[PDB]
C-alpha cells in the first residue's frame, strides 16, 4: 500500500485523469511512467496522474526547501531568477556526491552583485547531518532551522526557500502518433522553403507548436525512422517532441516556446538590455544541449540561433534536431562539410563558435559585409572574425579554438560547456568550505 501526496495542484483535462489539490493524498494502484494510476483519498476517484506532480508521504520531496535532480548550474539559475532574495536557498542532491546532499544560498556582495554559493553537507554514516564537523543535526529540517536564525559560518543566513515552479504536465498516454483532426492551427508563426511553424492547440486544451512539412523533400519513411530516434532525446535543453501526424503531409508537434528564436529574441528590446554575463548564460545551456547530443553520439548539421528557442523564462531549447539529415547557411558550416560533406559533431562544434558570436553581438549576421563564395575564400588564407568590442578575450578565445581547421583539434561540448558554466568562478571557489 503505497500512499503519496500532491505537491502541487492539477486540473483533469483527459478523459481518465482525476484533478487534486496540493496537500491531497491518494493510493498508488499502477506506476507506469509519466502517468500513474491511483485513487484519490479525498473524493475516493480512481484514475490518472502525472507521477512528477506526486512523492511518497513525508519524503524528502514533499519539503517546499528540496528540490530533486538539480545540478549547482541549475541551483545557481534558479535561485537568481526574479522573486528571491537574501537568504533564499534550497537543499538539493548532491552532484559531484552520489547519495548526499548540497546546500544552495542567495549571497551578496558589492563586488561580483547578487551571488550564489554552495556548501557541502556530510552525511554522518549512522547518522545525522552536518556541513560544519562542529555542529550536527539528526535531520535536514533541523539543520534548516538552525542556519534560519543565524549564519554561524555560512555567507547569509537562511530566510525563505527558493520560488519554485510547477513542471509542465505531461503529454497525453499512448499518444506519439495522434490524428490530424486533434490539431487546430490557430496562427502562423512563420513560412519557409520547407514549410511552416503555427501556434497550434491540441484536443482543445493543450497549446503547442506545431512544424508542418512540405511534401518533397523529403521522404517520408525516412523521416518516420529518424522520428523515433528524435523522440528519444529528451532533456531539458532541448525542445520536447509530443507527437507526430504520419499522414503526409508530416506535422511535428512540440512544446510551444513563447519568445520564439534566439536570434529574434537577441534583436529585439528585451533582448537588447541583457547583460553580457546573461548572453554566456545563453551560450552555456546551448552548449549542455549539445553536450547531450554529443554524448548520445548524435548530430545536429544546422547549428545557429535561429534554431534555438527561447522560454518565457529565458530558458534556451535547442530545435530541428536531426532534420537536416532527412531533407544558406554556408556561413555557420565547417569546410570539411562545405568541401567535402563531411558533418560530424566536430562541425556542430564549429557551428556552435559562430553561433558564439551571434549572441555577443546581439544577432549580427556572421561575417558582416562578405558574401557566401567570398567568406569560402577567406577560410582557405586562414581569416577569422576579430573580437568585438565587447566581447571578452578568453571567451573569443573559446571561438578561435572552435574555428580550428583541423576537425580533431577542436574542443568537445563536454569542455565547452563546463568552461561556459563556471566562467566566473574559480575552481577552488565552486564551494565553501567551512570549519
Ligand atoms: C523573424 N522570424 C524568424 C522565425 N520566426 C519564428 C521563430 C520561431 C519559430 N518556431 C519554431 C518552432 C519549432 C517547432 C517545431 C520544430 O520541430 C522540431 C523540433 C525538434 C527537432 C526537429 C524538429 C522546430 C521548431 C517553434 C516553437 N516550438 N515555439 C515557438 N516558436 C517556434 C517560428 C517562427 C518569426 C519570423
Ligand atoms: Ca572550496
Ligand atoms: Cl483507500
Amino acid at each position: 500500500r503505497i500512499i503519496v501526496v500532491a505537491l502541487y495542484d492539477y486540473e483533469a483535462i483527459h478523459h481518465e485523469d482525476l484533478s487534486f489539490q496540493k496537500g491531497d493524498q491518494m493510493v498508488v494502484l499502477e506506476e507506469s511512467g509519466e502517468w500513474w494510476k491511483a485513487r484519490s483519498l479525498a473524493t475516493r476517484k480512481e484514475g490518472y496522474i502525472p507521477s512528477n506532480y506526486v512523492a511518497r508521504v513525508d519524503s524528502l520531496e514533499t519539503e517546499e526547501w528540496f528540490f530533486k535532480g538539480i545540478s549547482r548550474k541549475d541551483a545557481e539559475r534558479q535561485l537568481l531568477a526574479p522573486g528571491n532574495m537574501l537568504g533564499s536557498f534550497m537543499i538539493r542532491d548532491s552532484e559531484t556526491t552520489k547519495g548526499s546532499y548540497s546546500l544552495s544560498v542567495r549571497d551578496y556582495d558589492p563586488r561580483q552583485g547578487d551571488t550564489v554559493k554552495h556548501y557541502k553537507i556530510r552525511t554522518l554514516d549512522n547518522g545525522g547531518f552536518y556541513i560544519s564537523p562542529r555542529s550536527t543535526f539528526s535531520t535536514l529540517q533541523e539543520l534548516v532551522d538552525h542556519y534560519k536564525k543565524g549564519n554561524d559560518g555560512l555567507c547569509q543566513k537562511l530566510s525563505v526557500p527558493c520560488m519554485s515552479s510547477k513542471p509542465q504536465k505531461p503529454w497525453e498516454k499512448d499518444a506519439w502518433e495522434i490524428p490530424r483532426e486533434s490539431l487546430k492551427l490557430e496562427k502562423k508563426l512563420g513560412a519557409g522553403q520547407f514549410g511552416e511553424v503555427w501556434m497550434a492547440t491540441y484536443n482543445k486544451h493543450t497549446k503547442v507548436a506545431v512544424k508542418t512539412m512540405k511534401p518533397g523533400s523529403m521522404s517520408v519513411e525516412a523521416f518516420l525512422a529518424e522520428a523515433n530516434v528524435m523522440k528519444t532525446l529528451q532533456h531539458d535543453k532541448l525542445v520536447k517532441l509530443h507527437a507526430v501526424v504520419t499522414k503526409e503531409p508530416i506535422y511535428i508537434i512540440t512544446e510551444f516556446m513563447a519568445k520564439g528564436s534566439l536570434l529574434d529574441f537577441l534583436k529585439s528590446d528585451e533582448g537588447s538590455k541583457q547583460p553580457l554575463p546573461k548572453l554566456i548564460d545563453f551560450s552555456a545551456q546551448i552548449a549542455e544541449g549539445m553536450a547531450f547530443i554529443e554524448q548520445r553520439n548524435y548530430i545536429h548539421r544546422d547549428l545557429r540561433a535561429a534554431n534555438i528557442l527561447v522560454s518565457a523564462s529565458l530558458v534556451c531549447k535547442i530545435a530541428d534536431f536531426g532534420l537536416a539529415r532527412v531533407i544558406f547557411p554556408i556561413k555557420w558550416t565547417a569546410p570539411e562539410a562545405i568541401n567535402f560533406g563531411s558533418f560530424t559533431i566536430k562541425s556542430d562544434v564549429w557551428s556552435f563558435g559562430i553561433l558564439l558570436m551571434e549572441i555577443v553581438t546581439y544577432g549580427r549576421i556572421p561575417y558582416p559585409g562578405m558574401s557566401n563564395p567570398e567568406v569560402i575564400r577567406a577560410l582557405e588564407r586562414g581569416y577569422r572574425m576579430p573580437r568585438p568590442e565587447n566581447c571578452p578575450e578568453e571567451l573569443y578565445n573559446i571561438m578561435m579554438r572552435c574555428w580550428k581547421n583541423r576537425p580533431e583539434e577542436r574542443p568537445t561540448f563536454e569542455y565547452i560547456q563546463s568552461v561556459l558554466d563556471d566562467f566566473y568562478t574559480a575552481t577552488e571557489s565552486q564551494y565553501e568550505e567551512i570549519p
